This record gives C-alpha cells, structure tokens and sequence, in this order.
C-alpha cells in the first residue's frame, strides 16, 4: 500500500482525454535508451560477419527445439509469416507500421491475434542474436529471417540490406484504429468502415488486430469475391498492386501451413497479458499439447501444397486443378477442402511423416482464383513459374524494405544495384562550389525573406520519418505533382524556382541545394535585421531527381493538405487543426520545443500561406523576434472566436481587434504544456534563445533526409 | 482523416491496464526540456536581484488587474491560497506533491476543483516570471507569492529559500486516488476509504481533487467534529501536528475570503477541458459577470475577518467571541454565519467599500471551536497572539520547504540559519584524510563482498527525490530506527558498523564515507574476480548526523517494508512486487536500464535479504557477471509458480529444479520492454558493457543525495 502511478490506467488521460497527445514527440530518448550516446548502428553493422550469419540462420531452419518445436522440422514457414507480419503493418498513407523498427517485440503489436505465436518465432530467434551482440539488430534480424528461410527452401531472393535501428519501446504515435476490442465484426459500435463499406482512411487493415483481411471472409462470413475486394484495397494500402498481391499470396502460401488442431479456448492470454510464468511468451496451451500437430495458431487447419517445406508449384496446381468447398477446421474455422485430393497430394503430419493429413485454401486463396483479375494473373503464374517466382522475390523485397527510405540507408553485401522506383531514388549532388557565391547571387535576387522561406519550407516538411520519404533532397518539389500542389503555391513556387534554377545553372550546384541555401539566406537576413549576425550550418551534396525516377502516383500520399507550419488546411477535416500539426510535427521527428519554436518564427517570418495575417503578432514581419511569443502570453488582449479556425485577439481596453489567429496559433497559448515553452519564450532575457533555438530546429528540418552523409 | 495517435485516450493502456508502468522513469528527459544542456539552475537564481523582486512582487499585491480584479485591491489573499494549495499537496508517505516543482501549473493539478480560479493567480504573476526569466523558476515564483504577501500584510515570516527547478510537464509518477470522478461522496464505487472510515494509506486528502477536508464538512454534511477528525487525519499525513495545524487554518483564514456569489453552474470547464480562447484559463462564466463580487470559487461566500487584506487577531475573536450557526450561501454551499455581528465587524464589498456583506466560517474552521484539541489551542493563540504568529510564520515555512530537502539546496537571502529538524540536517563531513588508505583498511577487514554491498545500499536506498529526504549521507543507518529495521538485518548491519566505525575513528573519515566506500570495495572485488579492473568514481565529504537532530518518528516512513533490489518484501501486500520495485526505483531517480542492470548485479554479488537463493542465476555468487541476464533469458529452462512470489526454474531435459525465483526477478524475462535490455546484456558481447553500467548505476545511488557538492 503505496503511492506511485504504478500501473498503466493510473494517468491525466482518463480526465480530459480530447487533450494532444504531446508524449508522441518524446519518445525514444536518452532514458528509455540502454546505449552509450556513441552507439552508432550503422557504422557497427558494418562489421559483421554477415555470410557466417547466413550459415546460422540457415542451420535454425532445420533446428528443431524442444518447446516448440518445427513443422515437419522446418521453422522456415514460420519464419517467412514473422517477416510478412512484421513488414505488412506498413500503410502508405502516412508510412507507419513496417518492419524498419523490429516493432514487433513490443506492444502492442506482439499480442495482435493475427500474431499468435510469432513470440515463439523471435524467441526462435534469440541465441542468434545473442551470439551477434550490438551488430545486429533484432528489427534486422527478424527483417532477414524469412529471407533466408525462402533461400533455404529454394527460392531466388532478389536480396537485402541492413541497417534497421532497434527501438526500445512501443512506437506510440501509431493510430491502429478506433476499435475498443480485437477483430471485431465491422458492424458494430467504433466501426473503421464508413459508407458503402469504405474503409477509414490511414488504416489498412480490415479490423482491429489484424494485418490485412480476415482469412474466414469478409467478417467470418466465406465469399472470395467479398474477400478479393478487400485484399485489393488492404494491400493497395501497403502499396501493392493486383500482380505482386497474387504473387505474394501464391508465393506465401507455396510454403508453410494454418494450425488449428485444438481448441483455442484453452489457450492462455496472449503475451502482453499472460503471467510471468511465460517467460513473456503467449497463448500457451497449459491444459493440452499446444504444440506440434496440436498447435493452435489461426484456427484453420491443413497445408496448402504437398511439400510446404519447398519452394515448388504446388499452390496454383492445387487451386486451379481442384475443385474446393467449405468445411471447418477442427477448431472451429470456416477453410476450403478440395474436393477428391489424390493421396500424394496432401501434406504429410508434422510429427510423423507417415500420417497424411489435409489441404487447405482460405477465402483469400480462393479469391485468388474467383476474382477474374486475380484469375487471369493465377493463370499467368501457373503457365510462367519463372516470371511468378521474379515477381514475388521483388515484391517480397519491396514489403520488406518499402519503410527503409533511400538508398543511402541499405548497408550489406545483398543489396541489390537496381535502383526500384519505390526507393525514390536521388542521385549524388555537386559539393565542390562556392557557398557564399551562391548566397550572394540569392542575397543579389528580387526574392523576399518569406519567397525564400516559404519555398525551402516546403521543399522539405514533406520529410516522414516512418518511412524515410520525401525531404529537400532530390528538389522533388520542381516536379510534378509536387510543383502543382496547391499547398505549395505553384505560381509564387514557380517564381521562385525561375530563378534558383538559373544560380544553380551558373554555379554548378545543385537546385536542392541552392533552395535549402535560400531558406538559410532568407532566415539570416531575418535575423539579421534583428540584429544578429549569424551563419547557418550547411551541407551540400543534395541531388536533383529525375521525373523518371519520380512515381507520381506514390507521392499522392505526401501531398501537404494540411500544414500548421504556415497555417495552411486544404479543406476542413474532422481531426482539430492542432492534432493535424502533432501528426506532421511527430512525422518530421521534432519535439514539442522545436515545434514551438518553428511556429514562432514562421509567423513572424510572414510565411502563412495565401499570405494570411493569421498568427502573425509582430510590427515588424520580416524580423526574426520572439514577438509571436511576447504578444501570445499577454494578457492585455482576450480572444474571441470567430468561426472555422478563426480568432479576434482584441485589445481589452479599446476592444478592437488587434490580429487574427488559428486554432494552431493560439493552442501554444492554451495547452498547459505549450503555453510553458511559450512563456519562456517571450521572456525578456531570452531573445537570443529564441533565435538560436529556431535556427537549430530549422536546421535539422532541412537536414532531416540527409543518410548521404551520416 | 490522417493516422497519428494524436489524442491521449489512444495508447498501449487500453488493452493492457495492469501493464507497469515503464514510462515513470523516463520522465523530464531531454526531449522535454527546452533549455540547453548546460543550463543549471541552482547558480542562476544565485544571481537574481532578489531585493528587486520582493520589491515588484509586493506592488503586484495591490496592482489590480481588469479581467481578474483585485479583492479590495489586495491580490494577497488570493496568492496566499495559491501557495497554500501548491504546497498542501505534499503527503508523506512518499514524499510526493508539494510545490517543489511548480506542478500546478500543468495537469492534473491545475484542473482540480478545489484549485478553482489559481489559474488567475498564476497568470497573474507572469509578468514578473517575464521580467526575471530563467533566473526565477515559477516553481520559486509560486512558492515565494504567499509568503510576500504575508509580509505586505503585516506578518513577520520566518523566511524564504530558492532553488526550486522548473519541470515541463506533468509528474506521472504520483498516485492521486482511485476515484474516475471529481470530489465524488465517499460511500462509492472506487472509494479511498475502508474499514471504520480509515484513509487509503499514501492518500493524504478526503476526496479526489481536494487538497484536504471538505470545507461543508464530510461528504458535505456539516458536522464539525467529524471534520475536526479529517482535519487531524489529513494535516498530519502532510506531516503537520494539531498546533501548527490550528495555526495554519487561522493563519490562513485570518486574511482573505470566500467566493460563492452567482451560479457554480455557469462556469465553463476547467482548464485542461476549456477551448482555446480561454487563454489556458478556465472556470470562466460567459453568461454573467464571473469576477470581483460576482466571483464563484468554492462557492461558500463571506470572509472571516473584519479587515481580510490584514494580519490581526479577527480570526479568534470572530470565532470564539461569537456563536454561529448554519446557512446557505448564495451558490448553494453549507456554511457558518454568526448570530447578531456588530455592523463593524463586517467585511466590506470587494468593489465598494460603503457595502456591507457577511462573515462566515468552514466547517474546518468551526471545528478548531467545538474540537476539544482544537479548542485549547485556539484559546492558546487568542491569549496569546505573539506564539500564534511565530507559531505560524514557522508551520508556513515548513509547509512550503517541506520538500526542498537539505538546507544544501536552499539558496537566497532569507534563508534561516536555524537547523529546523525536519530539514534532516547533516554536518559537512572531513575530506582530507587518504582515500586509499581507508579501502585498504576496509579490505584488510573479514568482510565480505556481500556484508559490503548490502550496508552500502541499505544506507542509500533510503534516498528519494519526490522530496528529497534519505540516503546514505549523516549514516542515520547506524541511529534508531533505522539500525533495527527488519529490513535492514540488524544483527549483520551491527557487525559491519562495529568494524567501518573503527576505521572510521582510525581515519578521521565519516562512518557516511566509510559506508560507501566499502560498498564500493566490495564491487571492485567482485569486478577482479571476473577480471575487470575497475576503480569506482568516489566523493569524499558524508557527515554523520547526530539522534538529537534525527526525528524518530519522521523516518517511519522511510522504512523499506519492500525492496526488490535485495528480493526483500516483509509483508503479502495487495501491489505485486514488481510495482512495488517501480515504485522505489522512481523515488530513487533511475531509468528502466539502470533499474535493470542494478537487479543483475546485486543477484549475483549475492546480496538478497536473508541470504535467500532467489534469482541468483550463476555458479560463481562474489563475481560481477552478467549470469543472471545470461540465464534468464535461456529457454534450456521452463518456470513454474510455487506458491507466493516464488517460481522453481526448471531444466526441460530433466525435469529438474535448477534455481528459484521471484516475480521481481522474472518480471525481466517476462515484460517485453524489460526483457528486451535482459537481453541486451546477456549477449556475448556485452559483459564489459554491463559491468561499465551496473558500476554507473551504484555510483548514481551512491551520490543521490549529495547536493552539498553541486
Ligand atoms: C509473402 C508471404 C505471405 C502473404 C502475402 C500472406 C498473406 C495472407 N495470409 Fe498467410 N502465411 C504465410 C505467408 C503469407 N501469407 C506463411 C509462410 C504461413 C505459414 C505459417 C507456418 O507455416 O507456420 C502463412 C499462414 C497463414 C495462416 C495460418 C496461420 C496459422 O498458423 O494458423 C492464415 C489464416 C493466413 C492468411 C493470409 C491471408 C488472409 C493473407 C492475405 C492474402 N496465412
Ligand atoms: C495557511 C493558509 C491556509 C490553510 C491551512 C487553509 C486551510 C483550509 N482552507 Fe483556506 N484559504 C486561505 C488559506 C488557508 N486555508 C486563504 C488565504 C484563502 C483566501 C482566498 C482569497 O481570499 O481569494 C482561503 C480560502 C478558502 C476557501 C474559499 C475559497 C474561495 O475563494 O471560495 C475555502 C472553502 C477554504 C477551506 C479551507 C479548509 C477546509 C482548510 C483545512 C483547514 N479556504
Ligand atoms: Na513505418
Ligand atoms: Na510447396
Ligand atoms: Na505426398
Ligand atoms: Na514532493
Ligand atoms: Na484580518
Ligand atoms: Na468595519
């Protein structure tokens, strides 16, 4: 009988949980982190010997253990689902979920049910990193393991890079969805489907606990045309088109089997619940055999080929060839039985190789085969195994990698030299020219401060740090669709570009680097104008991309249709605007001061797109102050509102209004947290503060993409 | 329609509630913190034009503000209860609330109902915060306002130390209650009482979002002796006995009023709960006028004094000298009203002086009358006014430094010279005598590394940072209680000091420095015998406290009945062990890696109390190896429960009890986020690296405490 907030419910969150989410910037810092400051990943990973680790992880597949022990003694069917589980969290919209974290050893996603018992899989996994130590992280290990595991089995992998840093704690800025409990059905209170069965928009996923569809049919009710259509939207949503979704499918399934020869009422809590005892393992059978044949894992039960611990052609001649029909798995699953199997066909017991056993299909099988597109590309597949099988090694590549951004990034003897279009590639830039030639010939143009901020800004807050897209880098922003966005100002961005493209041209360096080096002139002259004489830090090298290299479509999904940083929103979305600058703020990897700071700046800077008056409490626009701050916190003025997004601050004296200002403009004078860093801000002693701060966090903003260099 | 979990209710919490709560130690870190690195607080305030600031501080007293005006023009009864409520949070249980930290100024505390309309208080001081900035933390800021006050309303106070560090956001650490709702009855579902109306036992307050007593009186139904009871119960769980508690409540009550004129319903929400055009404020009425006579705070309404902006001798002479009776103020509260007051006697309107309103008391304040306790002393006072101001002037000191710890951290003019007892005063101790000369003694001695290094943590482990109390300067472990705790193992702890306080009287350094010196010996030695030459960082300069100046009683609370870090739990308590670890490691002011590496350490340096076998995975119980991470994390072994807090490890080959365990030691194979750094050091690379961090890990704990030095 104690006083510490000792368990997880214990919080503010419980009295005013429509407050923002601030932790989310916060994560992942020098506390929560067991390494030395010094600790670089990449230069350790480097080192290792990764051909000896290929010998390893080889010899697991066929090292049976006696707690949980391989099918048929090969653990390379549980090992390639590891690897699909943990890369097909991805989901484009905001580049959240992926492999690139090894997220999968924490909550929450280490207790999905569409998880169970992937814990044993890590843990399979353990001594392997145990032996490698510090140069292999567990995100690149599991990332690897079903590689290999394909490799063992006979199949051509198209290759793999290294390079994935371990987090030690959940990711919690990730939104899985609105659901209050798992895989329930989508007709029910909380619902992530709107309208004519749409899905809810980030989420790629069918329901709560899931990665994709649910294997029993669209709510547990079987029908492969209701199915197909949700593997087409899901894996859309991770990024995946109608050929490499049948080849992931077909090449999956070509291996490995579903378990589901029990009862799943006896299985014990899955891991983030269960008790010590478990070893912080889950869903352990302690009332039965929970393993071997008796395992209980999705429920459905039987292989999907003949010989599913190989690579082989088994999948699309077992679905084309037989007729199939539902039947339950002993555990109680709606599958697909074919209908007359000849006894050479089926899948021997995993124990004992003289027992047969049976075939199976989900209804995610059997859309592979009903849907007419999918058929046709089956069809494709069955007649042309060479191209199926070149085909689903780079789309198994692409799921594993999709999250691991440029190039620059892959580390490792197996990384192939294509350059994919999805790695949005960006060639190597000038570095030998002469930065203050370039500044001056920007100082030397018509360009205001706030041409130049603008501009840069935007080349570079479409930076994401899930996964590692966008940034200046590459000066995308000069292509479509980038260059028409509307967030982007196209004829003031135009203007702008006129004119950095020919200093480029004079200069030799760069059109990336000359628009980051704008942005820095515009901010020195800023700040300049204050009085302070400062130089930005500054790199060069950034390259310009081609449009060829530029899949247009994939770049829908980092369109700024929203934008605190220059108090821009698009449209008017259900999301406060607030919440809308976390997300993008929590996207850039800045913190809660940073994001303050920036903000500040910004508005005195006079950078709101339309250039709107909004936030912008200064005299003097164009100079670099801490105003922004100063007139925030006074209390001389009250605020009224006055509509969509919109505030009169009025003096209380004259009551006339004295600026406007947005929800993200006044929620740093509102917010209990913000209003502190704000305070502080608009200190008389903290002027300079102010400046360098911005500077800093500015600074990192325009290096964010930058894994040229590191 | 995006995907950041960018509102608080979205989290890891929902699903797992019982989940530790890992967060608590990774708390105020640099993420958080928008100042530099470098920035120390303690010599910044060291500068601060203090004489200055009493002067601008004292005019703001009587500097009405128009959208928060001044009662009678004196803000000073209004910054009294700021200070008062700020500070009326502390509970010694555990140390934790106070106004050490500024904590009001974030969630929950400056939403609580019974901290109505401090956010006008608060914001009122801004201005000054601004002029004075880092120099003048709002921590220091909140707890010198009452006290200045005081002083410009003719009480002599004892004094004012600074020295209070900002913090950033909210202390997620402290418990505040059970209860899902605001001061809700205690006869409920998630109540704080049991038994014969027993308070749960941290708690120091009736209801959540009080900060004491119900001022209608339990569970708003007047009866002065019940409150009178509450009163005695909740003051003296804040560390305050009847005397300074009569002092308090009529020192307090002497000045100022209560606000109860207008509807309670027309208030808006609470702070963390009000839209963003309330500036960060909160309770403001819209409808009506919310402000000067029209102000609706606690809802009773009156003062308790003819003359409220003076210090006087109105509170005794209203109370005792008149009967009273009860009636309802205008918002509908309970309250106390004399029969037949003089018109003299009445408080004037807090606009117009030519108006006459009502006095009233609380039933807080009619029980220091018709307590019997109470009312002697209240006699006492009224007789003898010069012991009630010094009384007082003393008990507002100690209940606004309560928890400033040592007289080290105090800093600033006014700073008493006595050595208060509750200040836990220790002597600067020698620091010229051979460091070496003492280790070697301390070898030469028959001790053993485990003798060592359990006297050195028991005398550190009694540090905690909430408010700064124990730890192994003074070597108070030698005087009572202490040196009989059960915890401690008296018998063993009198057979080490027997011999350190001979080398302490042979050396002419503290029995404090001795202590810790030969808890570090004792790991120097283990760390040789696994071949590791390490030589622990070592300060010099532990005093030894005298009995006179240690409080007996005071130190009950700071008995470990429960330490994981030595598998210790004297009783069967209702938190499980691993909460109970959590706890203790806040308090202690470690992160969840070094909380780790201390439990593998201490294992194996075999350091359990009563020389129990529990958790003490190796062969070789003296050598400082990662074993206990090496075995735990191995799946040669499966783990069984054997009754309370006890597993049997067990070799799956032979079926054989190898080791045995409790929760505190399998919660770091079995919490994903804790078994992720087990692991980390269990690989095969990271024996040098755990030792280098158990090393710093002692050392941080061994110096806890050591603010004579900084
Ligand atoms: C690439 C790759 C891949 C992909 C894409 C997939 C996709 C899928 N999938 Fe899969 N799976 C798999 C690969 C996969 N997969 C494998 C490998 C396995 C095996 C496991 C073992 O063997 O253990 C599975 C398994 C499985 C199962 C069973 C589990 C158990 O154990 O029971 C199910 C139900 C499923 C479903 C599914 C669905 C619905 C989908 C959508 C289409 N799958
Ligand atoms: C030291 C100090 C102190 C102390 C201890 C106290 C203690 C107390 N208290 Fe107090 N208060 C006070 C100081 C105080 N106090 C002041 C100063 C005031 C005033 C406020 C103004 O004036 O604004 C009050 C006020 C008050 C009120 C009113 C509020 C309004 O505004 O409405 C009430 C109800 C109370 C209660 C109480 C109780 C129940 C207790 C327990 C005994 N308070
Ligand atoms: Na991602
Ligand atoms: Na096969
Ligand atoms: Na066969
Ligand atoms: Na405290
Ligand atoms: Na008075
Ligand atoms: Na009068």
């Amino acid at each position: 009988m104690h006083g510490g907030a000792t368990t997880v419910n214990i919080s503010t969150a419980e009295w005013w949980p429509k407050a923002l989410n601030l932790d989310i910037l916060s994560q992942h810092d020098r506390k929560t982190n067991p390494m030395g400051p010094d600790f670089n990943y990449q230069e350790e990973v480097k080192k290792l010997d990764v051909a000896a680790l290929k010998q390893d992880l080889q010899a697991l597949m066929t090292d049976s253990q006696d707690w949980f022990p391989a099918d048929w003694g090969h653990y390379g069917g549980l090992m390639i689902r590891l690897t699909w589980h943990a890369a097909g969290t991805y989901r484009i919209a905001d580049g959240r979920g992926g492999a690139g974290t090894g997220n999968q050893r924490f909550a929450p996603l280490n207790s999905w049910p569409d998880n169970t018992n992937l814990d044993k899989a890590r843990r399979l996994l353990w001594p392997i990193k145990q032996k490698y130590g510090n140069k292999l992280s567990w995100a690149d290990l599991i990332a690897y393991a079903g590689t290999i595991a394909y490799e063992s089995m006979g199949l051509k992998t198209f290759g793999f890079a290294f390079g994935r840093e371990d987090i030690w704690h959940p990711e919690k800025d990730i939104y899985w969805g609105p659901e209050k409990e798992w895989v329930p059905p989508s007709t029910n209170p909380n619902s992530r489907y709107t309208g004519d069965r749409e899905l809810e928009n980030p989420l790629a996923a069918v329901t709560m606990g899931l990665i994709y569809v649910n294997p029993e049919g669209v709510d547990g009710n079987p029908d492969p045309l209701k199915t197909a259509h949700d593997v087409r939207v899901t894996f859309a949503r991770m990024a995946m088109n109608d050929e490499e979704t049948v080849a992931l499918t077909a090449g999956g399934h070509t291996v490995g089997k579903c378990h589901g020869n029990g009862n799943a009422a006896l299985l014990g809590p899955e891991p983030e619940g269960a008790d010590v005892e478990d070893q912080g393992l889950g869903w352990i059978n302690k009332t039965q055999s929970g393993i071997g044949r008796n395992a209980v894992t999705s429920g459905l039960e039987g292989a999907w080929t003949p010989h599913p611990t190989q690579w082989d052609n088994g999948y699309f001649r077992m679905l084309l060839n037989y007729d199939w029909e539902l039947k339950k798995s002993p555990a109680g699953a709606w599958q697909w039985e074919p209908i007359n199997p000849r006894e050479e066909d089926l899948p021997v017991d995993v124990e004992d190789p003289s027992i047969r056993r049976n075939l199976v299909m989900t209804d995610a099988d059997m859309a592979m085969k009903m849907d007419p597109e999918y058929r046709k590309i089956s069809e494709r597949f069955y007649q042309d195994p060479a191209y199926f099988a070149d085909v689903f090694a780079r789309a198994w590549f692409k799921l594993t990698h999709r999250d691991m951004g440029p190039k620059a990034r892959y580390i490792g003897p197996d990384v192939p030299q294509e350059d994919l279009i999805w790695q949005d590639p960006i060639p190597a830039g000038n570095r030998n020219y002469d930065v203050q030639a370039v500044k001056d010939r920007i100082a030397a143009s018509g360009l205001s401060i706030s041409e130049l901020v603008s501009t840069a800004w935007d080349s570079a807050r479409t930076y994401r740090n899930s996964d590692k897209r966008g940034g200046a880098n590459g000066a995308r922003i000069r292509l479509a669709p980038q260059k028409d966005w509307e967030g982007n100002e196209p004829d003031r961005l135009a203007k702008v570009l006129a004119v950095l493209e020919g200093i480029a041209a004079a200069t030799g360096a760069s059109v990336a680097d000359v628009i980051v080096l704008a942005g820095n002139v515009g901010v020195e002259q800023a700040a300049r104008a204050a009085g302070v004489e400062i130089v930005l830090p500054f790199a060069p090298g950034r390259g310009d991309a081609t449009a060829e290299q530029t899949d247009t479509e994939s770049f829908a999904v980092l369109e700024p249709i929203h934008d605190g940083y220059r108090n821009w929103l698009k449209q008017d979305y259900a999301a406060t605007p607030e919440e809308l600058l976390l997300d993008r703020t929590q996207l850039l990897g800045l913190t809660a001061p940073e994001m303050t700071v920036l903000i500040g700046g910004l508005r005195v800077l006079g950078t709101n797109h339309g250039g709107t008056k909004h936030g912008v409490f200064t005299d003097r626009e164009g100079v670099l102050t801490n105003d922004f701050f100063v007139n925030l916190t006074d209390m001389n003025y009250l605020w009224k509102p006055a509509g969509k997004n919109l505030y009169e601050i009025c003096d209380r004296k004259t009551n006339q209004v004295k600026w406007t200002a947005t929800r993200v403009d006044l929620v740093f004078g509102s917010n209990s947290i913000l209003r502190a860093y704000s305070e502080l801000y608009a200190q008389d002693d903290n002027k300079e503060k102010f400046v360098r701060d911005f500077v800093a966090a500015w600074t990192k903003v325009m290096n964010a993409d930058r894994f040229d260099l590191d």
